[PDB]
């Protein structure tokens, strides 16, 4: 296995295309820079890692092996070609077609529902983190990030939950179809802002338990909430309908993913390919 090309840097560390040289079996290698000052990794982090590495299924990008020495964790990963965000930058006037949103999230919510009643939960879920090839695939890698994050996490509960997931597949799905981020935070407040300006200033009644959440503050600024067709122009009734009930403030409300998969939105999905030019 060699480095053929770079696809992802950042904070973390960095993302390699490698290419076994006999095989041409090609992996995606993501480097990490541990910090621990000789240490190695915290037993806590391969655990967790190690983990996920039980994970099996169509939509979830395989955690082939994990690697680490004293100073550097390796995750080797199944490889694709191309991310949901480089996509839709990809896809910004004429959009991604109707029929091809519906198929990514009907198959990123098999792979939650999967995920999910294996107890396991994501909690990063971007555009980045959803990887694409040209058969019409969608899969769930890496196991801002602030623009996703669901509004419990953001007021600091100290326990979440697989809500937590459906959230942010929940702004991935309104991003594909407005062809913007639904909540673009410029900071933490913004962010929540954002969120009350849409859906409305959260209290008991809307959702029981969000005074006791650590951020929360009785003097939040009170806006109504909007209706959907103002937020996801121009979906349909069946999805404003589903994307609600995915961006239910109340994480006990929030629909669930193998819910989720019944609702009429998903009558009459298909599996469209997308135009690619790797
Ligand atoms: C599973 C560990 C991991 O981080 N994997 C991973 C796979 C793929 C990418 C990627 N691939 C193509 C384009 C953009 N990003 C990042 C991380």
């Amino acid at each position: 296995f060699q480095k053929v090309e770079k696809i992802g840097e950042g904070t973390y560390g960095v993302v390699y295309k490698a290419r076994n040289k006999l095989t041409g079996e090609v992996v995606a290698l993501k480097k990490i820079r541990l910090d621990t000052e000789t240490e190695g990794v915290p037993s806590t982090a391969i655990r967790e890692i190690s983990l996920l590495k039980e994970l099996n299924h169509p939509n979830i990008v395989k955690l082939l092996d994990v690697i680490h020495t004293e100073n550097k964790l390796y995750l080797v990963c199944e490889f694709l070609h191309q991310d949901l965000k480089k996509f839709m930058d990809a896809s910004a006037l004429t959009g991604i077609p109707l029929p091809l949103i519906k198929s990514y999230l009907f198959q990123l919510l098999q792979g939650l529902a999967f995920c999910h009643s294996h107890r396991v939960l994501h909690r990063d879920l971007k555009p980045q983190n959803l990887l694409i090839n040209t058969e019409g695939a969608i899969k769930l890698a890496d196991f801002v990030t602030l623009w996703y994050r669901a509004p419990e996490i953001l007021l600091g509960a100290k326990y979440y939950s697989t809500a937590v997931d459906i959230w942010s597949l929940g702004c991935i799905f309104a991003e594909m179809v407005t062809r913007r981020a639904l909540f673009p935070g410029d900071s933490e407040i913004d962010q929540l802002f954002r969120i009350f300006r849409t859906l409305g200033t959260p209290d008991e009644v809307v959702w029981p338990g969000v005074t006791s959440m650590p951020d929360y503050k009785p003097s939040f600024p009170k806006w109504a909430r909007q209706d959907f067709s103002k937020v996801v122009p121009p979906l349909d009734e069946d999805g404003r309908s589903l994307l609600s009930q995915m961006l239910h403030y109340d994480p006990n409300k929030r629909i669930s993913a193998k819910a989720a998969l019944a609702h009429p939105f998903f009558q009459d999905v298909t599996k469209p390919v997308p135009h690619l030019r790797l």
